């Protein structure tokens, strides 16, 4: 059933300590950096199978960009947004791929402790139309690639 | 003593599964993305104390940049390099801050299974001269900031 926690009305509670999950890719929009996490048990399953288990949770964390000069570059600035997706064949039996999509906050919609699953036109449509693997954009996540192709979570000599 | 493993001649062995460690910041050079990891036990200590324990290992992983068009952005491409640093008051009693610095590979120096600690002019000098906190560039690592300032590894409502 996985790591997702839901309140009585079925809203997804803010995942806890997700920055300790496995970071699978980071993207930059030319302004924003996005960091993508997969919960450790789902990542472990992925290593073994190249599949997203029932109960998989992903988190996408949005940051502004800081500028470094010397001793030049960009770095993760302020946290400005948080999205998540959850796979559950039972709870989301009627959603495409059994995935539900969520916004916790973005440039201003204020932060909620619990989020309602979003309509397919808003989120799932793009994902199911374009994502390489089961509605997750693994074409952009080299941590997952090395994990699936070789069972590894790092370079090996 | 921490997670670092050394061979008989005192060379640091390639850390294993470091992409499962805690990613503390990602940087972009305007061409390359760099991802920075802190081993989970040292991260846990940091959460509690705002200090790098004896035995702390950090890893900096270097990637080329892929280009995404639709459905525009940049993403982590090919792995092209790996550096590490290790704090040990006993093993590195004679190094600045007791930190040793290492290159496993970069655009071509080929990959080694084990790396020798590098001279201070090459690595430690810049770090000890410019890094905010104990020779680690925490001024650029917002995961560590939120962890130290609030004990949190994620946004809380
Ligand atoms: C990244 C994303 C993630 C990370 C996990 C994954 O499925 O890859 C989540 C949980 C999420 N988004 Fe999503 N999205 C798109 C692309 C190309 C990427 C990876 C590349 C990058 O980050 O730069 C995503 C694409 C799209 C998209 C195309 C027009 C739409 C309309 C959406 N995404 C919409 C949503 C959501 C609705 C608010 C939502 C909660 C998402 N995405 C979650
Ligand atoms: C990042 C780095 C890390 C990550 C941990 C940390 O100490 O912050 C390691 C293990 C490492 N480098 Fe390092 N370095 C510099 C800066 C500003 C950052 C963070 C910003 C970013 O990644 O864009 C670093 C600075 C410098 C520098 C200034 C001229 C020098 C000469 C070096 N660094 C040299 C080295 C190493 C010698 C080959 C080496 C093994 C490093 N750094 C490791």
């Amino acid at each position: 059933a996985g790591v997702a926690e839901f309140n009585d009305k079925g809203e997804l509670l803010l995942p806890k300590n997700y920055r300790e999950w496995v970071m699978v890719g980071t993207q930059v929009t030319p302004t924003e950096i996005r960091t993508v996490y997969v919960d450790p048990e789902s990542y472990a399953h992925w290593k073994k199978t190249g599949e997203f288990r029932d109960g998989t949770v992903t988190v996408k964390e949005l940051v502004s960009v800081g500028d470094r000069k010397g001793p030049n570059g960009y770095f993760m600035g302020d946290y400005i947004g948080l999205e998540a997706s959850v796979k559950d064949s039972q709870r989301f039996a009627n959603e495409p791929g059994n995935w539900a999509f969520y916004i916790f906050y973005v440039p201003d919609t204020p932060l909620v402790a619990a989020a309602k699953n979003l309509p397919t036109a808003e989120c799932a449509a793009c994902h199911k139309e374009n994502a390489k693997t089961d509605m997750v954009f693994t074409q952009f996540y080299p941590v997952l690639r090395a994990a699936k192709a070789t069972g590894e979570s790092g370079v090996v000599a």
